[PDB]
This record gives C-alpha cells, structure tokens and sequence, in this order.
C-alpha cells in the first residue's frame, strides 16, 4: 500500500507511486524522473494519466512502451491546470528531464515536492520567490553534516586534467566510462570534448540518450566503437576483470585503460581533497572513483530549506528507520531555530 509520503493531500495526486496497483482516489500520478526506485511498476500495460516533463515522456514511450494516450507531458516555468488545480513544474538540477512540482491547492495552500534534487542558489530566483510555502516533500538523501563532496565544476575538471594528461603521454590509452541509469552526462561529454572524440556505446544507451534533448548530440555520440576513444560500458562491468575483457575485443588498438566510477558519496570524501584522489591500479588498467553527486550536500540542503521557510516538512528519503527519521528531525528543528521562522 501506498505511503503517505507519496500523497498530496486535497488532491486526486500522487508522486512516483506506480509499484502499489490502483491507488484508490488517484486522478493523476506524476513522475518527477526517469530513475527506476521513483518509477517502479511503469510498463506498457500502465492505463492511468502520467504527467512529466516532456524529457521524460519521450523515455516513457520508447524504453518502457507506455502507449502515448496515457502520456502527460509538461513544459517547464508554466502555469498549468490538471484536474482542475494549478501546478508548475520546475528543473530540479538532478538527471535529464527530472522536476519539482509546485501544487497551489483550492483552499490556499501550497506544496512543493523536491523529486530528487541538487539544492542551488539559482533556484533562490525562480518561480518560488513569489510566494509562501506551506508543506516541502524534501529529497533527504544526504541530510547528515558528514556529507561533504565538491562542485559538479571541480569534479569535471579534474576529470578532464586526468585524461588529457594520460592520452597525451599515451596516444593507445582508451578512457572508459561507467554508467547505469540516466545523469551524470557531463562525466563523458567533458573527456570525450577535450580529446576530440564522439563517445562510443551500445546501441541501448545511444537510444536512451538520443531521447534527452541534449543540443548537438548527433555531433557528440555514436554506436561505431572502433571510431571512438571514450568508451561506456556498464558500471558493473567497471573492475579488472571486467575491463581486461574489454580491452581484448579491442583488436591491439589500445595498449592500456584509463576508467572512471561517478560514484554518489563515499566515506573517502571524509579525508581526501578532490585534487588529492588517486587510482587503484592492476597492470595496464587504472580505475579512479569521482564524487559526482546529482543530490544536495548536506550544507545545499541547508541554505535551501532556511531561504524557503516552509512550515511542515515531509522527508521523502531514509524514512525507513527510527533512528535516520530522528536524526532528519533534529536537523529540521536546528535550522528553524538558528534562522528563526
Ligand atoms: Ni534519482
């Protein structure tokens, strides 16, 4: 059965709520993005209204065979009116295609839901500026101070600096990079710009991206590996076992591999710089694991939630023990004091 986390209240509306069957009294079901753990239950035979941005819709009705008629897509910044109650969607800085929603409800209140989010600044000058919020559904994947990571920009350029550096002192290096679900493009796009290469892949993930409206990409990807010099494989295929394989279907093309594991947080970030991360290395093969986050650090969080004053706030991630809901309480209730609403 359907949490009630998953629920906006005064509405027909849930949000990301396709493993419970019929929700009962559900009008329309949102998706905030296409991530599996938020669209899970999704198939081709789903019959109900799915309303999204316009990205995700296109990854609807070619990965999952939704039949378009039940497709719902939405532009962004615009005031829109389903079911007879206005909603807005708004880019949340996560994947492609992934939004917050702002749900204004007949009597007076307003509610956002975060879907998952990287908390920014930017977001400080758009449509939320202009009025109060009631109830904030928060994506509460890192609310704990010990999860620190750099800018998205730090990270790129070290990614960049590594592989330039690499390929210019070996010309027969190829650069691989992990992938297993949608986000985290720039990882790729970055090293295959600055060693003047498209980047290869299989024909499934050059569909999923060919859905994501990314300017130029025919310019950017391809199918034809043997053209390429940055590969993407599977992220379980990124060990060196996995990687040895690889480089024999190579055909003596390259002689060594440089790899990269966009990884979320880990307990590294808690002693290491960026600048300081080193590989792990067998032979021929290095892999280096970079702290490329598409969620808010704990500080983001922070100064998003004390900018927006919400009066209620309805954590969305680690409400599944006692323990992880009060820690998230205890912080709630430390920023409400030190920003005093
Ligand atoms: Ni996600």
């Amino acid at each position: 059965t359907c949490p009630f986390y998953k629920k906006i209240p005064g509405t027909g509306f849930t949000v990301d709520a396709f493993q419970y069957g019929v929700v009962e009294g559900c009008t329309a079901y949102f998706l905030t993005h296409f991530h599996s753990d938020h669209y899970a239950g999704l198939s081709k035979h789903f019959t109900f209204p799915v309303y999204c941005s316009e990205i995700t819709g296109n990854l609807l009705k070619n990965k999952l065979h939704v039949q378009e008629q039940y497709i719902h897509p939405l532009p962004l910044d615009t005031e829109c009116i389903v079911n007879g109650v206005k909603v807005v969607l708004l880019d949340a800085n996560h994947c492609p295609g992934a939004v917050m929603i702002l749900f204004y409800l007949p009597n007076g209140t307003v509610i956002l839901h975060t879907g998952d989010f990287r908390a920014d600044p930017s977001m400080e000058r758009s449509l939320l500026a202009d009025q109060k919020v009631h109830m904030l559904y928060l994506d509460t994947t890192y609310c704990s101070p010990e999860y620190t990571f750099p800018s998205q920009q730090e990270v790129i350029r070290f990614a960049i600096n590594t592989a330039f550096e690499a390929v210019t002192l070996n010309p027969h290096a190829l650069v691989v990079c992990g992938t297993y679900s949608i986000g985290k493009e720039k990882v790729f796009l970055a090293i295959a710009d600055v060693l003047g290469s498209k980047v290869g892949m299989s024909q499934e993930k050059y569909k999923t991206l060919q859905c994501l409206n990314i300017p130029e990409i025919n310019s950017l990807i391809t199918t034809d590996m043997c053209s390429s010099l940055v590969h993407l494989l599977p992220m379980m295929q990124i060990n060196f076992k996995g990687l040895q394989s690889h480089l024999k279907k190579c055909g003596g093309k390259y002689n060594q591999i440089l790899a990269f594991r966009p990884t979320g947080w880990t307990h590294s970030n808690k002693f290491t710089r960026i600048a300081d991360v080193i590989p792990q290395t067998k032979g021929n093969i290095s892999i280096y694991g970079i702290p490329y986050s598409e969620h808010s650090s704990y500080l983001e969080m922070k100064r998003f939630v004390q900018w927006l004053k919400p009066q209620k706030i309805i954590p969305t991630v680690n409400v599944g023990t006692w323990k992880s809901r009060s820690t998230m309480e205890k912080y709630f209730r430390e920023w409400k004091l030190e920003a005093g609403y």
